[PDB]
């Protein structure tokens, strides 16, 4: 589902990656082999959202923009990779965490399945954790699945 009442001004500003669940390996081993830094979310100039998120690869810092198109409700995007998949914010409190899943919509993509977690703060928070890891089960993904991301202290402003 997606958040009731979502509210995107509220969801605006600095987010931290903290948990990952996907069903493709290729793009969990991907993930692996970086480090998370911060993510910005922003209102893009089509109504959308610009997701621009910051990480360390091989002690370099990296920054990647994605652009969230509104897909017609609130709380739900479409990205388009330069497949189509759709995003939907399931559920937030805005000030502590996010949960995000995503799914493949049209092409190939459509066999892809990942839930986010973003937290307000970098530093773990078991409940939160717990929360994440019951979505993800909820969902269908197994316990191997269910990541929790390396963080990085650099790349932060
Ligand atoms: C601009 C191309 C996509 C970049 C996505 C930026 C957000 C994640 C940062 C880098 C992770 C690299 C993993 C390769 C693409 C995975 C995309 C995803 O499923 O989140
Ligand atoms: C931010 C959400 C959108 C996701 C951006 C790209 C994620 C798709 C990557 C696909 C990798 C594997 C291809 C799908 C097949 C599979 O599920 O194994």
């Amino acid at each position: 589902s997606v958040q009731p009442n979502f509210q995107q001004d509220k969801f605006l500003g600095r987010w931290f990656s903290a948990g990952l669940a996907s069903n493709s390996s290729w793009l969990r081993e991907k993930k692996a082999a970086l480090s998370m830094a911060k993510s910005v979310v922003a209102p893009a100039t089509d109504g959308g959202l610009n997701l621009t998120s910051t990480f360390l690869r091989k002690n370099q810092c990296e920054t990647r923009t994605m652009l969230l198109q509104p897909a017609g409700s609130l709380g739900s995007y479409s990205y388009r990779s330069p497949s189509t998949y759709s995003v939907s914010v399931v559920e937030t409190d805005y000030d502590q965490y996010a949960l995000l899943y995503s799914q493949g919509s049209k092409g190939p993509g459509e066999d892809f399945r990942m839930a986010t977690l973003y937290s307000r703060t970098q530093t773990p928070r078991a409940e939160l954790k717990e929360k994440f890891t019951a979505f993800c089960k909820a969902q269908g993904f197994t316990e191997d699945t269910i990541v929790f991301l390396p963080q990085t202290d650099k790349c932060m402003t």
